Protein backbone atom coordinates (compact mmCIF):
# COMPACT_ATOMS: atom_id res chain seq x y z
CA UNK A 1 0.00 0.00 0.00
CA UNK A 2 3.00 2.49 -0.95
CA UNK A 3 0.32 5.14 -1.86
CA UNK A 4 2.47 8.10 -2.89
CA UNK A 5 1.60 11.79 -4.64
CA UNK A 6 -2.41 11.88 -3.08
CA UNK A 7 -3.59 14.85 -1.50
CA UNK A 8 -5.63 14.49 1.95
CA UNK A 9 -8.94 15.33 1.63
CA UNK A 10 -10.31 14.12 4.58
CA UNK A 11 -8.87 11.56 7.54
CA UNK A 12 -9.93 8.43 5.45
CA UNK A 13 -9.98 10.21 1.98
CA UNK A 14 -7.21 10.98 -0.55
CA UNK A 15 -7.20 11.73 -4.03
CA UNK A 16 -4.33 11.94 -6.79
CA UNK A 17 -4.49 13.11 -11.12
CA UNK A 18 -3.74 9.16 -12.15
CA UNK A 19 -4.61 6.32 -14.08
CA UNK A 20 -5.87 3.41 -11.72
CA UNK A 21 -4.38 0.72 -13.69
CA UNK A 22 -0.51 2.58 -13.18
CA UNK A 23 -1.05 3.26 -10.03
CA UNK A 24 -2.34 -0.55 -9.19
CA UNK A 25 0.81 -1.62 -10.79
CA UNK A 26 3.19 0.75 -8.49
CA UNK A 27 1.21 0.56 -5.30
CA UNK A 28 0.57 -3.65 -5.45
CA UNK A 29 -2.39 -2.15 -3.24
CA UNK A 30 -4.44 -5.17 -1.13
CA UNK A 31 -7.76 -4.25 -2.63
CA UNK A 32 -7.99 -2.18 -6.34
CA UNK A 33 -11.62 -1.21 -6.93
CA UNK A 34 -13.39 -1.99 -10.76
CA UNK A 35 -15.96 0.54 -11.79
CA UNK A 36 -18.46 -2.79 -13.27
CA UNK A 37 -21.78 -3.30 -14.36
CA UNK A 38 -24.16 -5.92 -13.39
CA UNK A 39 -22.74 -8.55 -15.85
CA UNK A 40 -19.20 -8.06 -15.30
CA UNK A 41 -18.43 -7.53 -19.11
CA UNK A 42 -15.15 -5.15 -19.07
CA UNK A 43 -16.24 -4.07 -22.17
CA UNK A 44 -14.49 -0.62 -22.13
CA UNK A 45 -13.56 2.37 -19.70
CA UNK A 46 -11.96 1.69 -16.78
CA UNK A 47 -13.06 -1.90 -16.66
CA UNK A 48 -11.32 -2.74 -19.74
CA UNK A 49 -8.38 -1.26 -18.92
CA UNK A 50 -7.82 -3.00 -15.44
CA UNK A 51 -9.07 -5.97 -17.40
CA UNK A 52 -6.52 -5.57 -20.04
CA UNK A 53 -3.92 -5.32 -17.90
CA UNK A 54 -4.62 -9.08 -16.59
CA UNK A 55 -4.03 -10.19 -20.33
CA UNK A 56 -8.11 -10.53 -19.84
CA UNK A 57 -7.62 -13.17 -16.69
CA UNK A 58 -10.37 -11.14 -15.25
CA UNK A 59 -12.96 -11.32 -17.54
CA UNK A 60 -12.50 -14.98 -17.64
CA UNK A 61 -13.11 -15.39 -13.58
CA UNK A 62 -15.67 -12.97 -14.13
CA UNK A 63 -17.46 -15.16 -16.62
CA UNK A 64 -16.72 -17.93 -14.29
CA UNK A 65 -18.40 -16.05 -11.01
CA UNK A 66 -21.37 -14.87 -13.48
CA UNK A 67 -21.94 -18.33 -14.35
CA UNK A 68 -22.38 -19.72 -10.91
CA UNK A 69 -23.76 -16.72 -9.13
CA UNK A 70 -25.81 -14.79 -11.36
CA UNK A 71 -25.63 -11.24 -11.85
CA UNK A 72 -24.75 -8.55 -9.01
CA UNK A 73 -27.37 -5.90 -8.26
CA UNK A 74 -26.85 -2.01 -9.21
CA UNK A 75 -25.49 -0.85 -5.95
CA UNK A 76 -23.78 -4.12 -4.97
CA UNK A 77 -20.17 -5.47 -5.21
CA UNK A 78 -18.24 -9.06 -5.34
CA UNK A 79 -14.52 -10.09 -4.26
CA UNK A 80 -12.62 -11.46 -7.12
CA UNK A 81 -8.62 -12.03 -7.75
CA UNK A 82 -6.68 -9.30 -7.74
CA UNK A 83 -4.63 -10.90 -10.38
CA UNK A 84 -1.22 -9.26 -10.59
CA UNK A 85 -2.84 -5.92 -9.59
CA UNK A 86 -3.75 -6.37 -6.18
CA UNK A 87 -4.31 -9.15 -4.11
CA UNK A 88 -7.97 -9.13 -4.22
CA UNK A 89 -10.19 -6.96 -6.68
CA UNK A 90 -13.74 -5.37 -5.15
CA UNK A 91 -15.92 -5.13 -8.43
CA UNK A 92 -18.71 -2.45 -7.74
CA UNK A 93 -21.48 -1.37 -9.49
CA UNK A 94 -22.38 1.86 -9.45
CA UNK A 95 -26.12 3.31 -10.92
CA UNK A 96 -25.60 4.51 -14.85
CA UNK A 97 -27.60 7.53 -14.67
CA UNK A 98 -27.40 7.79 -18.48
CA UNK A 99 -29.49 4.13 -18.95
CA UNK A 100 -32.38 5.31 -16.21
CA UNK A 101 -31.00 3.84 -13.13
CA UNK A 102 -31.31 5.77 -9.58
CA UNK A 103 -28.53 8.08 -8.53
CA UNK A 104 -29.78 7.13 -4.54
CA UNK A 105 -27.93 4.08 -5.43
CA UNK A 106 -24.45 5.43 -5.79
CA UNK A 107 -24.77 5.37 -1.47
CA UNK A 108 -25.27 1.42 -1.38
CA UNK A 109 -22.37 1.67 -3.99
CA UNK A 110 -19.92 3.12 -1.74
CA UNK A 111 -20.68 1.47 1.10
CA UNK A 112 -19.45 -1.64 -0.63
CA UNK A 113 -15.83 -0.26 0.22
CA UNK A 114 -16.45 -0.15 4.04
CA UNK A 115 -15.25 -3.92 4.18
CA UNK A 116 -12.45 -3.35 3.40
CA UNK A 117 -9.83 -1.24 5.62
CA UNK A 118 -7.69 0.56 2.49
CA UNK A 119 -8.87 0.53 -1.26
CA UNK A 120 -7.40 1.92 -4.57
CA UNK A 121 -10.52 3.28 -6.33
CA UNK A 122 -12.06 4.89 -9.01
CA UNK A 123 -14.48 7.71 -8.67
CA UNK A 124 -18.11 5.51 -9.04
CA UNK A 125 -20.44 6.45 -11.79
CA UNK A 126 -18.81 8.86 -12.90
CA UNK A 127 -17.76 9.39 -17.03
CA UNK A 128 -20.13 7.85 -19.32
CA UNK A 129 -22.41 6.52 -16.23
CA UNK A 130 -23.72 10.40 -16.08
CA UNK A 131 -23.57 10.84 -12.27
CA UNK A 132 -22.10 14.52 -11.50
CA UNK A 133 -18.67 13.79 -10.37
CA UNK A 134 -18.64 16.84 -7.57
CA UNK A 135 -21.59 14.69 -6.59
CA UNK A 136 -19.54 11.14 -6.61
CA UNK A 137 -17.44 12.56 -4.60
CA UNK A 138 -19.47 14.11 -1.76
CA UNK A 139 -21.26 10.89 -1.50
CA UNK A 140 -17.60 8.95 -0.99
CA UNK A 141 -16.92 11.75 2.03
CA UNK A 142 -19.75 11.29 3.19
CA UNK A 143 -20.12 7.32 3.70
CA UNK A 144 -16.94 5.51 3.26
CA UNK A 145 -15.55 5.56 6.34
CA UNK A 146 -12.53 3.12 5.60
CA UNK A 147 -8.92 4.14 3.61
CA UNK A 148 -9.30 5.35 0.20
CA UNK A 149 -7.18 6.48 -2.16
CA UNK A 150 -9.06 7.87 -5.16
CA UNK A 151 -7.21 7.81 -9.06
CA UNK A 152 -8.86 10.20 -11.13
CA UNK A 153 -7.50 9.87 -14.98
CA UNK A 154 -8.06 13.44 -15.65
CA UNK A 155 -6.37 16.30 -14.86
CA UNK A 156 -9.19 18.82 -15.34
CA UNK A 157 -11.66 16.87 -13.59
CA UNK A 158 -9.17 16.37 -10.66
CA UNK A 159 -8.83 20.37 -10.63
CA UNK A 160 -12.32 20.79 -10.48
CA UNK A 161 -13.08 17.93 -7.67
CA UNK A 162 -9.87 19.69 -5.40
CA UNK A 163 -11.83 22.82 -5.98
CA UNK A 164 -15.57 21.79 -5.25
CA UNK A 165 -13.84 20.28 -1.74
CA UNK A 166 -11.82 23.06 -0.48
CA UNK A 167 -14.98 25.78 -1.04
C1 LIG B 1 -7.57 3.00 -22.04
N1 LIG B 1 -7.50 3.31 -20.61
N2 LIG B 1 -6.34 3.10 -19.93
C2 LIG B 1 -6.59 3.47 -18.68
C3 LIG B 1 -7.90 3.96 -18.53
C4 LIG B 1 -8.53 4.52 -17.33
C5 LIG B 1 -9.75 5.14 -17.18
C6 LIG B 1 -9.80 5.63 -15.83
C7 LIG B 1 -10.72 6.34 -15.02
N3 LIG B 1 -11.94 6.70 -15.51
C8 LIG B 1 -12.95 7.45 -14.77
C9 LIG B 1 -14.21 6.62 -14.60
C10 LIG B 1 -14.76 6.42 -13.35
C11 LIG B 1 -15.91 5.66 -13.22
C12 LIG B 1 -16.46 5.08 -14.36
C13 LIG B 1 -15.82 5.32 -15.58
N4 LIG B 1 -14.73 6.05 -15.71
O1 LIG B 1 -16.33 4.82 -16.74
C14 LIG B 1 -17.68 4.30 -16.66
C15 LIG B 1 -17.83 3.47 -15.39
O2 LIG B 1 -17.58 4.29 -14.25
C16 LIG B 1 -13.17 8.88 -15.35
C17 LIG B 1 -13.58 8.83 -16.83
C18 LIG B 1 -14.24 9.61 -14.53
C19 LIG B 1 -11.84 9.66 -15.25
N5 LIG B 1 -10.40 6.63 -13.73
C20 LIG B 1 -9.20 6.19 -13.28
N6 LIG B 1 -8.26 5.53 -13.93
C21 LIG B 1 -8.59 5.27 -15.22
N7 LIG B 1 -7.83 4.59 -16.14
C22 LIG B 1 -8.47 3.83 -19.80
C23 LIG B 1 -9.79 4.06 -20.26
N8 LIG B 1 -10.86 4.28 -20.60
Amino acid sequence: NSFSGYLKLTDNVYIKNADIVEEAKKVKPTVVVNAANVYLKHGGGVAGALNKATNNAMQVESDDYIATNGPLKVGGSCVLSGHNLAKHCLHVVGPNVNKGEDIQLLKSAYENFNQHEVLLAPLLSAGIFGADPIHSLRVCVDTVRTNVYLAVFDKNLYDKLVSSFLE
